[PDB]
Order: C-alpha cells, then sequence, then structure tokens
C-alpha cells in the first residue's frame, strides 16, 4: 500500500496553502502593475503566477497519489502592495515564507522516510530561491538607479 | 472620474469569489478524476478549470478600472465530489449558482446605470448556460448508458 | 412547348410535402440527439437532412421547368422520437413512406411519356433503398448489442 | 432547473416559424429568379435562404435546451412573386414581419429575465435589419434605373 | 451475335441526321453571332455545337456497335437565324424535334427489347431537356428585358 | 417602412458631432506631438484618431439607414494642449464627455423602443471607457516617473 | 418491410452464378495465356476476371438486402480454350450466356415492380455488351493479321 503518513500529507497541504496564495499575489500584482503602467514588470508578475499554478498543480498530484485529500478551501493571506518597490517587496516576503516552510518539509519527509516527497521538496525549495535571487537584484537594481528610473524601465511607451 | 458604483464592485467581488471557487473545484476534480482512470473527461475539466480562471481575470480587471480593490483573499466553498456522477452533479450546482449572482447582477448594474459592467454580467451569463448545457447533456447520458459504460467511454486505454 | 403533365406535377408536389417533411425530421432528430449525448448518430441525421434538402432542390426544379408551381407551403407530417431507438424506427418509416410514393409515381410518369421526370423519381427510389438498408442495418446492431451499448458507441467522450 | 419560460418558448416557437416560412421563400425565389434568367440575383437568394437556415437552426438549440418542443411542422405563409420587384417586394415584407416579432419577442424575454433569449432575439433583430437595409437599397436601385435595367445588371451572359 | 434490330439502327440513323443537322446549324450561328458581335452567345452556341458533335460520334459508334452502317451523307435541314432571337427560337425548334424524335425512338427500342440503345436514347432525351431550359430561360430573359439590352449582356466591349 | 425615430436621429447626430471633433484632437495632437519629439506618443494619438473615424463612419451609415441626414457641417470644441500632460487631459476629458453622450444615448434608443440602435451606443460606450482605462493609466504613470522621464520614454532616438 | 420477390432472388443468384464462373474462366485463361507468353492479352484478362469479381460483390449485395440468401457454393460451367483464338470464343460465349440472363432478369425485375433491382440488371447488361463489344473487335483482328501475328502483337519480348 502506498498510504501515506499524515505528517508528510499535512506538509504538502500546508505547502498548497502557501501557493494558492502565492498565485493570486501575483496575478493581483500583475493586474495591479498593469493599470499603473509598469507593463513589463507585469508581464513577469503573470508569468510568476502561472508558474506557482504549476506548484500547486505538482503538490495536488502528490497529495492524492499518497491518498490525502488536498485543501484548496482557503488560500494563505496575501500581501498587496500599493507602488513597484512594496510590490516587489511583499513578493520577496512571500518567498522566504515559503522556503523556510519547504526547508522545513523537506526534514520532516526525510525522518519519516518518504524520499520522494522529500525530493518535491527539495525542487520547490531550489525553485524558490532562484525566484529570490531574482527578486533580490530589481530591488537592488531600484535602490541603485531609484525608482522612477526603475519605473520607467519597466514601462512601455504609449504605442505598445 | 470613473470611480465605480460601491454597489457594482460588491457583485464584482461576490462574482470572483464564485469565480476562485469554481477554478478550485474543476481543478480538483481534474486530479482527482485521472487518478481514478477517467483520463478524456478529466481532460474536459482542466479546460473548465482553465476558462473559470479566464473569467477571474476578467472581473480583477473590471473591479481595479472601477477603482475598487478586488478580494482574492478567500474562496467560496467548494463541492468535492467521489464518483464521476457526483463530479458532473457537483460542477452543475455550482453552475446554476454562479448564473444566479450573474442574473442578480446584471440587474443592479442596469438599475444603477453602469452598463459595460451589465455587459459583462450578460456575457458570463450566456458562459454559464453554456457549461449548464454541457453538463445535464452529459449527465442525461450517463443516465441512458449507466455510469460505468459512462466512465468507460470516458477513460483511455493504458497505452495512452 | 414543355408544359409537363397535370398528374406529374402533382406527383413531384407530392414527393416535394414528403421530402420537405423529412429535412426537417431529421434535422431536429439532429438536435434532440446532440441534446442526449449522441454527438455521432446526431452527425449522420445532420448529413441525412442535408441530403434530403438537395433531393427537394432537383424536384422544385423540376416543377418549374415543366411550368408548374411547386408547394412549399405545408410540411407531411413528422414523426418525433423520444429516444435513440425511436429516432432511428421514425425515420425508416418516414423513407418506406418515400420508397412506395416514389414507386407509384415513376410509374404514373411512365405511362404518361414523361421519361426524364420518371427518371427522377428512380434516382430518389434507389436512394430510399439506399437509406433504408443503412436504418435497418443500424437497428440490427441495436438490437443485437442493446441501446445501451448502441448508445454509448454513437456518443463522444465529454472532451469532444 | 433550467426548464424555460412557456411564454418565452412561445415566442421562440412563433419566431421558428417564421423563420422556416423565409428559407422556403427565398429558395423558391432563388429558383424561379434562375429560370427567368437573374442568375446574380438567384445566388444572393440562396445565401439568404440559407442564412435563415442558420437562424432557424439557432431558434430550435434554444427551445430545446429550455426543455420545450420546437414546432417544425407547420410554415407561416410564403408571399411568392412573379417578377423580379415583387421578389424583392415579397421578401421585404418578410423581413418587416420578421423585425416586429423579434422586437416583441426581445421584450418580453426581457420582463420575465431571460436575459439570453433576449440576446438572441438581439441579434436576430440586428440581422433583419441588415437584410432589411440590402433590400430597401437594391430597390431603390431598380426605381432608379427601371427594372429592366435592373434586370440585366443582374442577369449573367449567355457563356456563363 | 450482336446483329441488332433493323428498326433500331433505323433510328439511330434518324437520330443521327438531326445531329449533324444540330452541329451545322449551331456552328453557323456561332460564326453569324460572332459577326454581328454577340461573342458572349457565339462562344456558348460553339460549346452547343461540339456537345452535339459527341452525340453524334456516340450515335455512330452504336450503330457500327449493331453491325448498321451509318448515314453521314445527308444533313437535316437548317434553321438559320437572322438577328439574336431567330437565332435561339431556331435553336430552340431543333431542340423540341429531336426531343421528339428520341422519345419515339426509346419507345421503339423499348418494345423490341434493345435496353442499352433504350439507354441511349433516355440519355440523349435529357440532355435535350437541359438545352431546352437553357434556351426557353434566355428567350424568356430576352423578352423581359428587351432585345437590345439583351445582345449588349452577350457582347463583349472593344478591347477583348 | 423604417423611418426612424426622430430624437434617435437627433442623439446619432449628437455623437457623430462629438467623434468628428475627436479625430481632429487626435490627429492635431499627433502633429504637435511629433514636433515636440514625442514620436511613439503620436502613433498611438494617430492611430486613436483612425479609430474615431471609423465610429463616425458607424453613426453616418446608421443615420442614413433611418433616412435621417447626417450633419458634418460643423465640429464639436477642440481642446488643444501644449505639452505632454495637457494633450493627455485634453484628450481625457474629451472621452468622458463622450461617454456621458452615449450613456444618455443609449437610455433614449431604449425607452423609444429602437433596440438596434441602443447597441450601437453600447459599443460606442464599452469603447471609450476602453480609451478611459489607457488614457488615466498613461496618466498615472507620468505622476510616477516625471513628465520629463514620460517624454524620454515616448520618444524615438534620432537615428529613428 | 424490405423483403423481396422470391423470383428476384433466384435471378440474382442465378446471375451470379454466371459471375463466379466467368471469374473464374477469366482467371484460368489469364495464368494459361501467361503460361503461353501472351503476356499482353494476359494482363486484360486479369483486369475481366477483377471486374467480374466487382459484379459479383454487387450481386450478393443485393441478395442479402432483398432478405436473400447469396448462393456461391457452386459455379456455372466453364469453358476453356487450349489456343488464344479459342480463349477469346469461350470467354465470348459466356458474355452472350452473361447478357440473355442479364436481359430476361431485368424483364422479371421490371413486371415485378422492383425498379432498383432492374436498374442493376441494365447496367450489368450494357457492361456485358461493352465486353461483348472489345471481344468481338479483337476476334475481327484475328481474323484479318491472322493468329500468329495476333499472337506476336500480344506477347512481351523476352526482357519484360
Ligand atoms: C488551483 C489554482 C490554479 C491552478 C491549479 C492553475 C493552473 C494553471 C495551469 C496548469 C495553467 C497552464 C499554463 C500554461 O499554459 O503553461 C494555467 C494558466 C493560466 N491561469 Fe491558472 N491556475 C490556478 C489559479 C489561477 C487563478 C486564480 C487565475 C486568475 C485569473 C488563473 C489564471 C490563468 C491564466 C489566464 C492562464 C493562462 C491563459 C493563457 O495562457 O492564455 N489561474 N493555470
Ligand atoms: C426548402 C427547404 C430547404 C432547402 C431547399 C435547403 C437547401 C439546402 C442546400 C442546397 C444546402 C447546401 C448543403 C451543402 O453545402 O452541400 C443546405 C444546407 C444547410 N441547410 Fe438547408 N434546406 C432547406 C431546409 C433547411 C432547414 C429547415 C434547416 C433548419 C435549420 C436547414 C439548415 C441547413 C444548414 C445548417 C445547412 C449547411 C450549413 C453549413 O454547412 O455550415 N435547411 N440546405
Ligand atoms: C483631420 C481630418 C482627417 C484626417 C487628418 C484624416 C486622415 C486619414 C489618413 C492619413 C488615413 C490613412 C489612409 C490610408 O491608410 O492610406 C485615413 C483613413 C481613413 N479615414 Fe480619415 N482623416 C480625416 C477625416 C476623416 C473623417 C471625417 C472620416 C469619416 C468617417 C474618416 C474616415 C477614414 C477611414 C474609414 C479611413 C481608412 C480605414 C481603412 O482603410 O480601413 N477620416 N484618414
Amino acid at each position: 500500500s502506498m498510504k501515506g503518513e499524515p505528517k508528510v500529507i499535512e506538509r504538502l497541504n500546508e505547502a498548497l496553502l502557501l501557493e494558492l496564495g502565492a498565485v493570486n499575489q501575483y496575478w493581483l500584482h500583475y493586474r495591479l502593475l498593469n493599470d499603473w503602467g509598469y507593463t513589463r514588470l507585469a508581464k513577469k508578475e503573470r508569468e510568476e503566477s502561472i508558474e506557482e499554478m504549476h506548484h500547486a498543480d505538482k503538490l495536488i498530484d502528490r497529495i492524492i497519489f499518497l491518498e490525502g485529500f488536498p485543501n484548496l478551501q482557503t488560500v494563505s493571506p496575501l500581501r498587496i502592495g500599493q507602488n513597484v518597490k512594496e510590490v516587489l517587496e511583499a513578493d520577496l516576503k512571500g518567498e522566504y515564507d515559503a522556503r523556510a516552510s519547504y526547508k522545513e518539509s523537506r526534514e520532516i519527509c526525510d525522518k519519516l522516510g518518504d524520499y520522494v516527497s522529500k525530493q518535491l521538496f527539495d525542487e520547490l525549495l531550489a525553485d524558490e530561491e532562484g525566484h529570490i535571487d531574482f527578486l533580490e537584484t530589481q530591488l537592488d537594481l531600484l535602490a541603485k538607479i531609484g525608482g522612477e528610473r526603475y519605473g520607467q524601465l519597466n514601462a512601455a511607451p504609449a504605442d505598445e
């Protein structure tokens, strides 16, 4: 039998809650950024949302294989920025929360002997550190050239 | 100024809550159906989820244009089936809920003079009646040929 | 002069009345079958309707050439099935009615010396016996594998 | 449940009766025009018939979705012209009848809250006013250049 | 042995005499029409001549197969028009003569049991009624728009 | 008869007056922007002018169909900016004027039962709210990054 | 019901018996001709066999449609030639037998009112007179140039 560990399912569900939160956060940021004129940042944000959708699908699939029930009924609390730098910082804070949850989860899976699930958390963890490297670089850039120049760089002219 | 009616924003947010619910419901049904072997139904269910994602994006965009704040923080309650016919019925019940909310909303927008928003609700309404025609036909079919033959029809052989 | 025999025009008009009936019957059966889930049978039924449309056009053209007036004002009485086997049987009964009317009509044209019109009825007659061979085979099949398996065979999975 | 309003089904059936009438009228006009030599007008008339066939299919589909029974058993009374200008006028009179029936029907659907059906009648209404603009222009042309020149314009030379 | 009925050969030869007449009539009409400026009618007339050439070849072939001798030595009397409407009427009169000869001939072949020859006369008969429908339509057109407009329609401008 | 309501024609003419105004305003803004160096904004402005030309053509066509006379003799008063932000604001003010006129007009058409014209005003209304969303986003951008950076973003380098 | 006339089925079976005979005769002639070196005649003979196979399939299909049982258990007596001219004459004798049986059969079908079957016999009859024209021409040729030259003409050189 393939019935998984209850503590393992719990961690996948906890990870799923964060991923659904991040999907919604990134998508709302995409629409707000677009409304503010920052069409190029907006596009990156849409892609980040779609990437997290793919993660959530992977977690769902692993939960059902372990004969657990995935919880899509509730969403982890959203951080909504009100200008460009706040959007980047709200996202980064979310990715650190995610990193820390995935770090704890791979250790729990490891101790309980569920090594395929550990491997899933390890892949999520390397992902989030990817997103974290990206966001921290953008924020350094914003700080070195200033918000208004970072805004201009990430906006399109009116004929696009 | 384009600041919208507060009652109108409320209806768009209420519609958004149902759409996020339906996205999650349809996607979970897709994964459960796949796990049970019904790969062809599963695929239709994935597409229904993606279609509702597009609706939710449209509502979000309209809320932000009216200078409201879209609520993605909470999800309307999910109906999760445990066999094929329950999946179809849970979906249909959700689409009737949606129809009724969109019918009320186009009337509120109409009375308040926000005719572009009325037109959005009218397009959602014709959509949901599309999904409702589809689901009711499948359920009639299931009833006339029986669940196990409806299951067989909607499953793939092992080499696909 | 090409003014045709009054009895000949009468038979073409009588044939036209049956063809308009069959066009409507087959088309309504197409839509009902589709609503019930039998999309593959439905498609064959649409094509049968379109074929009878072509026959009706041929009769109309022959009536006008003989300087008669084609009657499109009334439609011969329709047989509407309420399940798959009734649809097939209602169609077959209509095709036998048609066969018998065309058999009588080619004899009347023959006796009156209008051999081009005889040839039109002969072509319609061979057609209807084509449709009759098709319907009788389907009904034998339905009887040997059972209605619910005949229904399943003639339905599409949900992703089509 | 999706069971529709009885008054709404009645209007769709009334519209269907007019559309079947117009299909037959336009098709008979096509064949008569061709017999008289007006092959170019004839072709436009064939296309108008086929367009109304598509409308009738849409009404049928909406009736069956509302769980009514579409009546294809009877055809609304035909107006058959005996020269070019009479053909155009008989058609135009039919399109005004249609316009008026669709105008009443969208109001009935609107009052009863069946807004998807209202939207169908609104699309038919804009269609018929399209056909009406076309016919009225042709008739003005006929009047300004004279019937025999309008006939010549709408006929082909003998090698086509 | 395949030696045919003497009465049957006689009818094929009688039909051949009419076809050779019609070949010559149509070809002369083609050249006269061209000389008068009616290049488009002229072209249709050339094709009608070539079609009758094909018929004459078919009759010749059937006569020789029945071990008769086809008579190409004499031509049935020609009707030569002197203006457009006379050309059309001379042709039509010839096609009615042909129709009547082919109608009698298929009956003679039928009574004598030569059913392949009957079938040849039946195909010629349906042909001639084709040509008759065409000519009668053109003549109706000529009458409704007038000879000079029918002439103009069937002429080319000077640069063609 | 298709003679339209006098009050309806009046609204179409009033809408036409605003559209001709906007065509001229947008085109003059295009040329002024180009002269000032803002070639990318200039291009968007040319396209906005051409879009309003298409609207004016639609109104003209509807007026003539209703047997009214479209007034192209006078142009609604123009708002001409003298720097980038004034150009955007003059345009936006014009689009709000337009929105409000189209909102009133669809209500008048609705009350008078001219539903095809209502549908035209509804399509114009959704258009103008499109243009309004675009302009308001650009102006927010201008305000957040500053006029001179918004100018730089919307200008081309000297080799283009 | 489509149950056919017993006398009609009998004629189709009688025709089928002749066709199976001719299939076997022509195929054996093909192989014997090839063995004797007459590879070009041999090829024509193979095609004649395959054509008669197609006829036999048509008769079989018509018998089963009329709810008779086709008799493939016995073969009509074969005529086997022992040189080229005997092969051609044996074939021709078989085709005359066939012609005569099909002539009688179309009359029986005609008297009994089975006109689709009459039409099948009429098509077979015109076929056989085709084969008869071909064979009689070849035999005339053989007689005019002599057997050994007819043999040489219908043989291939050794490198083919
Ligand atoms: C359980 C939650 C969700 C799941 C499992 C999910 C899953 C997916 C997947 C697998 C894709 C395919 C992307 C691709 O084509 O590579 C996708 C695309 C997309 N998603 Fe989600 N998603 C979720 C939530 C949302 C939400 C809340 C929205 C809000 C609008 C959304 C909007 C979209 C859109 C617009 C697309 C792509 C449309 C296009 O490419 O044209 N999704 N989603
Ligand atoms: C006098 C009665 C009718 C005549 C003469 C007629 C004739 C025709 C003809 C010649 C075609 C062309 C088919 C092709 O493309 O090969 C056609 C197609 C069609 N007919 Fe009819 N028809 C009649 C009645 C109807 C009715 C009652 C309906 C009901 C909806 C209908 C619906 C259609 C449709 C949907 C098509 C083809 C559309 C497509 O291919 O996308 N027709 N008809
Ligand atoms: C200041 C006044 C106007 C200016 C400067 C202007 C300028 C232009 C230009 C440069 C074009 C490009 C044509 C091409 O593609 O070669 C154009 C096209 C066009 N204009 Fe105007 N125009 C003016 C007034 C109008 C008006 C009053 C109308 C009324 C409807 C109109 C309708 C159109 C349309 C429909 C097109 C082309 C659309 C197509 O090609 O599909 N214009 N105009």
